[PDB]
Formats: structure tokens, sequence, C-alpha cells
């Protein structure tokens, strides 16, 4: 009765070594109601482009859309020139081509559009894909390797829609304050799908790819879950745990184990932030179901995955201070509008009005220029405001010394790419083994979308 989870094609290079994308508008059902979406390579989401270290790619991306976009590899090392941030301009009905020439270890990287003040929009409106980088390493561990049977992408996202079907978007005082957050979740877009998975293990290489909420994955019958990778990669071990935290824009591949004649769902629990627990997320929510197959799948969990190096020494290190904040009358004006609209449960558990150092993003005016090859201590600051900020910062993969005021928990001390700030202060070691100059600047921001596309960016070069 639950229409089957949808799998993204793992997309590789032609004879020519190039990847076609299509940026174009086409349409959805929810409920049985029709939406305008928009997707890559089709009318939702997007294809897994797969990727090998060491070896380059050229993406052609066509923009059949009738606005402006750009085309962003979110977790990926790449120089400025192809990172596809917002001055990497895609126009309308135009073309443009970028060479990947991939360089980091095995991970399930993602992409998505950064064009200028509208990246919550674009992204809500249906456009993200993913990444599936190997390398010689991962291959050996025999990891569940069949994509859509034993390996799956899960996207998890949100959103909420009007009467007429449409998807109900706007950014505005209290979306800007809290976030762009809806009542029905969808799983690489449909509304709880089922899956069929041999028993054995089974893999699932997760994705939050909403706009504002954070989630937390579980199963409804309380097995757990093993993570075997985060942002950048495989950790040490696998590690085990009840319940799995995941910020916007964050990756985790698990495995979970599947037994014959009994199904259980993936879920997420309710998250103790602002706006996120309104029924029926007030209460743990199905994700997709899992039906188990009375097959053998051949993927194992292994001892060992990987190795990371020990942490760099800190004496020495440039340190950069990156302090978030909202203005105060955004802030009062969002969460009013918040609680008037759903009263007390949306505490349950403007355009230029979100900054980083007293400085709304200016995209003609880089903050800084980062050294290139050499590690960075990078301190951001949540400290006199209470919203959820995830801070990702491109053009690397980096270690979390100190996540909003505490040690990382073990399966976020590996390579991350997002880092949780809340209230405190998080640091984190960073390196960029690439160039990016002023004209094709880095991003580091927050990723509740929202809060990005009204100032809380800025720019740096390498
Ligand atoms: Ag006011
Ligand atoms: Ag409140
Ligand atoms: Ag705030
Ligand atoms: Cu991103
Ligand atoms: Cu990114
Ligand atoms: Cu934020
Ligand atoms: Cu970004
Ligand atoms: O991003």
């Amino acid at each position: 009765e639950r229409p089957t989870l949808p799998i993204p094609d793992l997309l590789t290079t032609d004879a020519r070594n190039r990847i076609q994308l299509t940026i174009g508008a086409g349409q959805s059902t929810f409920g049985g109601k029709t939406a305008t979406t928009w997707g890559y390579n089709g009318n939702l989401l997007g294809p897994a482009v797969k990727l090998q270290r060491g070896k380059a790619v050229t993406v052609d991306i066509y923009n059949q859309l009738t606005e402006e976009t750009t085309l962003h590899w979110h977790g990926l090392e790449v120089p400025g020139e192809v990172d596809g941030g917002p001055q990497g301009i895609i126009p309308p009905g135009g073309k443009r081509s970028v060479t990947l020439n991939v360089d980091q270890p095995a991970a399930t990287c993602w992409f998505h559009p950064h064009q200028h003040g509208k990246t919550g929009r674009q992204v809500a409106m249906g456009l993200a894909g993913l990444v599936v980088i190997e390398d010689d390493e991962i291959l050996k561990l025999m990891l569940p390797k069949q994509w859509g049977i034993d390996d799956v992408p899960v996207i998890v996202q949100d959103k909420k829609f009007s009467a007429d079907g449409q998807i109900d978007y706007q950014l505005d005082v209290m979306t800007a304050a809290v976030g762009w957050f809806g009542d029905t979740l969808l799983t690489n877009g449909a509304i709880y799908p089922q899956h069929a998975a041999p028993r054995g293990w089974l893999r699932l290489r997760l994705l939050n790819g909403c706009n504002a909420r954070s989630l937390n994955f579980a199963t409804s019958d309380n097995r757990p879950l093993y993570v075997i990778a985060s942002d950048g990669g495989l950790l040490p071990e696998p590690v085990k745990v009840s319940e799995l935290p995941v910020l916007m824009g964050e990756r985790f591949e698990v495995l979970v184990e599947v037994n014959d004649n009994k199904p259980f769902d993936l879920v997420t629990l309710p998250v103790s932030q602002m706006g996120m627990a309104i029924a029926p997320f007030d209460k743990p929510h199905p994700v997709m179901r899992i039906q188990p197959i009375a097959i053998s799948a051949s993927g194992a969990l292994p001892d060992t995955l990987s190795s990371l190096p020990a942490l760099p020494s800190l004496e020495g290190l440039t340190v950069r201070k990156l302090q978030l904040s909202m203005d105060p009358m955004l802030d009062m004006m969002g969460m009013q509008m918040l609680m008037e609209k759903y009263g007390d449960q949306a505490m349950a558990g403007f355009h230029h009005a979100n900054k980083i150092n007293g400085q709304a993003f200016d995209m003609n005016k880089p903050m800084f220029a980062a050294a290139k090859g050499q590690y960075e201590r990078w301190v951001i600051s949540g400290v006199g405001d209470m919203m959820l900020h995830p801070f990702h910062i491109h053009g690397t993969q980096f270690r979390i010394l100190s996540e909003n005021g505490k040690p990382p928990a073990a399966h976020r001390a590996g390579w991350k790419d997002t880092v949780k700030v809340e209230g405190n202060v998080s640091e984190v070691l960073v390196k960029f083994n690439h160039d990016a100059p002023k004209e094709h600047a880095y991003m580091a921001h927050c990723h509740l979308l929202e809060h990005e596309d009204t100032g809380m960016m800025l720019g740096f070069t390498v």
C-alpha cells in the first residue's frame, strides 16, 4: 500500500567523461495532489553522481529554469572556481561546465543550489542531489554495496503545501528567524515509503535535506544503528547508537540489521528545536518502512573501517573568530509570530538581519584570506542567540575539537563539514587544499537556509 522508496539513479561518466545535469521544472504528486516542483534530471530531487578519488569528471549543467541558479557540491573539496557558491551563476537557459578533480576519501556528499538570497526557496522547490565518492580503501571492506537494494540513499525533508496543492514557501520575518518548516515529511520525495531489503545488513546513507528542521533517527522497535561514516567519510570503527541526531545538510551512513518477517520503521524522534515539535512532529514520526525480503544480503559490518589521523597540535595555529548573531528585532518579531500561530507547542522540549562578525553577507567583500595547506582553528559562537545554527564551511572536511561547549560524540569526531552551534561556542580544525579567489570565494555559513539567505554567511579566499 505504501509506495516504494524512490531510488536516485547512480550516474557515472559517459564516453566523453561527462555527466549531464538538467535543472528544470516539472510536477510531482503529494497526497494525490499536484505541485510544481524542480529537480535535476527529473521532476524532483536529483540523481547520485558517482565519483572516484584520483579521477576527474566534467559536469555539464543546463539550467532550464526561468531564473538564475548555481550548483554547489556540498562536502567536496574543490577549488572555489567550481564550488558553485552564489558567484557561480548559471543563467536561465544557459549551460556551465565544471571539471571536478576528486581528491578526498570515500564519502556520501550532496549537491544543491547556492543562489544568493534564494537558496532556501530553490531547495524547497525540489532541487537536491547526492554524491557517492568512492576510493580504493572502501571497496575492500565488503560493505553492503548494491545500490537501491541493500545500499540506499535516504534524503529526508519536510515541506508544507497551500490549499491549491502547491509548495508553500515564504521568506518572511518568522522564517528568517526560525526557518522554513512544514507539516509533511518526504523520503527521497515520497510520503512514508517502503523499501524492500534483503536479510542481513542494510546500509542507509542518511541526508537531512531540510531547510531548517533538525532530525533524529531511530528504529520503531529500538534496534540499534551502527554508524560507519559521517559527512566526510568513514569513522575508524562502527559506533553503535540508539538514536542519531542529524543537522541540516549533514550525512551519516548507518548499518541496520534486517531479519525475516520483522518489518520495522525508520523513524525520526521529536527534537528540541523551536518550531519543530508541532504535531505530528511532537511524536516519533515514521520516515520509511523496511520490508525484509527472505533473500541473503552479502554485506558485512566490519570491526575496522579506516584510520583517522591524530588531531594536530594546537600551539601556533591561526584562530579565526566567527561570531554569529541575529538582529534583536528580527528575533522578537519572528518568535512572536511563531508563538501566535502555534502557541506553546512551538517551544516543546529582516533580509540582512542575520550576521557574522557584525556583517550580513557581502558577496563582493570576502571577510578574510585563509592559509592554504595549513591547519587553522576556527571558533564559532552562537552566544547571545538561542537559535540553532549548523555551521558549515566550504572547501574542506574538518575535525571538531569542541561542539557547542562539549567534546564531540564518537560518531561526530571523524570527518565533518557541519558543526552544531547553539547558544554556546564551537571549535573546529580546518584545512583547505585548494584555491578560491575573490571572484569565486568559499562560503562559511549557517545551513538553516533562511538564516543563510538573510545574511548569516561570509565569503573567504584561499
Ligand atoms: Ag519590529
Ligand atoms: Ag517561544
Ligand atoms: Ag535568534
Ligand atoms: Cu549545503
Ligand atoms: Cu557546502
Ligand atoms: Cu542559523
Ligand atoms: Cu554552502
Ligand atoms: O551549502
